[PDB]
């Protein structure tokens, strides 16, 4: 018995039922690593209470919550079995789930990993493409936790901090696309537009030099290479409400514009968040989707299945943890470089934490 | 002997001497592909006159003009010699240059192509990454030339409309970066930040769905992957014009940003225009580069050589022309899809011109 290697699976998490929405949002609007608001401690609870009902309504439209915990566990369980065979010298592997905004929280998972007396811990982001708002907040949590608790790790840390072009991730995307194309009529299959859709960033975050848009773009091109460019594609970005500029084209405006220009068959691909999540206006709202079919004659909008829903995804995850171990790296080279216009002093602390680890 | 296969090398061109600046600009501000303004016929010749001295001054700072013609013709001469040997069956290949804004203008080269009575013509964009402002405007000039002159083509047209990840383009970038890294002190080499720098696009063009940022990003990933991620990198965007929002991070602000955060060694890479072109503020203005070395202590900012240049670039060009011929495609799949929010009626006209060619 006793676990020697721990794999901390990091992700923002998601409310498992609609009652969880308030506290998910509370911890989100309190995240300094995500966004800076004046008097943040006092605004958060309020914004969180004002938006709980719209976000419960959105989660109701998709089954009443997020499956991310159950899917992450099961991928975790499957990654372990494969690792136990793959890397016998790192021996009993154990996965922990570290969500940023919901239980099991990142800090909770860190405590438990210490109590378990692990030999090595691996901060394994579940976001293939790095943004400071996602992977960087989760890594910043791991450092803000030793700095809060006043103590030093009792295990050796490393991080798998991005994997935007990992060959089995790319093969899972291409498989899910092929499968979904098979649901359009055969005579039409040729004309289906592949719209890769990733969550957008505000332009001020893009302009400070966030690495995310470039890495999402790289995953897109690998996928299309693997598909031998069989259909035409675009990368668009699911933006939102507020009147701050975000990186576009926006998913909803692109769908409408595509339909206005004669493209009636559209395949949406969630290229940057591997679990089920809130869907778009044309997927959800029937008067919109009605206006659209009547004005432009939309024939089919389909969304490809989430990866974190697969099997061979486990094989992707284990294969990464295993190359990471073979390679003896502490973090990717990219993590050694802070954004050109970074204004968050913890970023640099989190970087030295990882690059300075024993081993 | 007597030419059967014409290769029209398309590019914006550049003023060969400061004398040429005015007319370069005039034709640029009159390009309705590219940009629309009110009273365009009347506004352009003005804007052209107003900006001419600024732009003469910029070209003075880089040797007194653009060497694109000589470099393009020399690359063309070398693509032709290898094409003749690679594909005997497409016979006497001949290269034409078709610049958008300076002689030999694209319509001029189409006329001469028509008189040479070629069998097949290949619109071969010299921009590896597609934007509707660059490659699209050039393809659009070809269609608007036949619609101008109210006649149908006398040869079979096809297009190489983008090549952002061509394996030899990628190998030239990588070789050029390695050679420039060799110019930094051995002790510092691993600290050098690679800043890929591509010309920016205005946000309203990004938000209508231009393919360019995603393709430039794909080229960047392929290069760093060939270099095995030896240094850290970012993709930033240069040479923004006017006060509208353009896609950032800005190259200038990123260089300043990086130095105020301790990165003293910076290798800039022209990732998206293969010829010498106007350089950035920190490379040109000394009172700025002075403030910067005094306040942040910059050690070395260097810029990799243009693909220009190299002879394995001619090999890249020949190989692409030769794969195109072997493949029998008329255009890429991506070209059959207009931007989601395209508002240019000619775009669709240009697509079906290419997709509809005999053979
Ligand atoms: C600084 C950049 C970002 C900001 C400011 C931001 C903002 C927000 C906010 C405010 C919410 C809570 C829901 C709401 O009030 O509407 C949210 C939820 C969410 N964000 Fe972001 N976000 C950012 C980046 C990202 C990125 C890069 C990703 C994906 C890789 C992402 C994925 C999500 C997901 C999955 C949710 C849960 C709700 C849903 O399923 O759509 N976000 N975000
Ligand atoms: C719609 C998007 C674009 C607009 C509106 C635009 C605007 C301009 C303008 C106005 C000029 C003349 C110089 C001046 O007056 O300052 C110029 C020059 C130039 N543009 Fe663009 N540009 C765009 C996109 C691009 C792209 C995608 C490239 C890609 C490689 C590019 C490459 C150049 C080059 C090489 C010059 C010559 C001056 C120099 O060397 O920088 N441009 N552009
Ligand atoms: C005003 C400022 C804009 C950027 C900034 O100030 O940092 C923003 C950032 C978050 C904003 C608050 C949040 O945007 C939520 C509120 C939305 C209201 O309709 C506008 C005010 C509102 C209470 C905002 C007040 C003010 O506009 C804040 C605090
Ligand atoms: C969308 C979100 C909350 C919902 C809303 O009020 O629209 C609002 C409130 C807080 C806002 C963010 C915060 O004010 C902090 C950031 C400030 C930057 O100048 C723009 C992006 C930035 C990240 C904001 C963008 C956007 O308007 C946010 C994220
Ligand atoms: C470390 C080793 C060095 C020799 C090589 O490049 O093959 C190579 C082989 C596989 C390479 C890795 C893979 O290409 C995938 C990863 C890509 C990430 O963005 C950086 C680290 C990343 C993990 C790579 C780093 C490193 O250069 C690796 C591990
Ligand atoms: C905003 C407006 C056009 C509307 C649009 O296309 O978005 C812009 C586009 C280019 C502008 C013109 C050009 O920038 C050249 C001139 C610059 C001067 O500072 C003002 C007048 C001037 C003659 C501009 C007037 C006006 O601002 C124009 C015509
Ligand atoms: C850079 C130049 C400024 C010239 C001057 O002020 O002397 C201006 C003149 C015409 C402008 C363009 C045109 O107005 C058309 C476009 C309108 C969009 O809202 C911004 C980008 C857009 C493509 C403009 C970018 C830029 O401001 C241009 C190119
Ligand atoms: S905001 Fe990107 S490194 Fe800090
Ligand atoms: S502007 Fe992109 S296709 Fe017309
Ligand atoms: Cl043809």
């Amino acid at each position: 018995r006793k676990p020697k290697t721990g794999i901390l699976m990091l992700n923002m998490g998601g409310p498992e039922t609609l009652g969880d929405v308030h506290d998910f949002l509370l911890r989100l609007f309190l995240d300094r690593d995500l966004m800076t608001l004046p008097i943040q401690n006092k605004l958060a609870p309020f914004i969180a209470k004002r938006r709980t009902p719209k976000i419960q309504e959105q989660y109701r439209r998709i089954g009443g919550g997020s499956p991310i915990k159950i899917w992450t566990s099961k991928q975790g369980e499957g990654m372990v079995k494969l690792l136990d065979e793959l890397s016998p010298n790192t021996a009993p592997h154990k996965y922990y789930i570290g969500f940023r905004y919901v239980h099991p929280l990142t800090e909770e998972a860190i405590e438990e990993m210490e109590r378990d007396g692990l030999e090595r811990a691996i901060a394994f982001t579940q976001y293939p493409q790095y943004s400071c708002s996602t992977t960087g907040s989760s890594l910043n949590a791991i450092y803000r936790y030793y700095n809060q608790v006043g103590r030093k790790p009792t295990m050796k840390w490393s991080t798998i901090d991005r994997w935007p072009t990992h060959h089995l991730l790319i093969q899972c995307f291409a498989d899910h696309i092929l499968k979904e194309l098979d649901h359009f009529p055969l005579e039409k299959r040729s004309e289906v537009v592949i719209l890769f859709s990733a969550h957008s960033l505000p332009m001020s975050v893009v302009n400070r030099g966030d690495p995310y848009p470039q890495e999402v773009s790289a995953t897109v091109q690998k996928v299309m290479e693997r598909l031998e460019y069989c259909n035409p594609y675009r990368l668009v970005w699911q933006s939102k409400v507020g009147p701050m500029p975000w990186l576009g084209p926006q998913t909803d405006e692109s769908i409408k514009g595509l339909c206005e220009r004669g493209r009636k068959n559209i395949l949406l691909v969630p290229i940057a968040f591997t679990s089920d999540h809130i869907q778009t206006l044309y997927e959800l709202d029937i008067e919109y989707s009605q206006v659209l079919a009547k004005e432009c004659g939309v024939e089919n909008i389909r969304r490809a299945e989430s990866l974190n829903g697969n099997p061979l995804f486990s094989k992707a995850l284990a294969d990464l943890v295993h190359s990471h171990i073979q390679s003896n790296e502490l973090c990717s080279k990219q993590l050694t470089l802070s954004c050109p216009l970074c204004v968050n002093p913890v970023c640099r602390e989190t970087k030295s934490f990882f690059t300075s680890q024993q081993l």
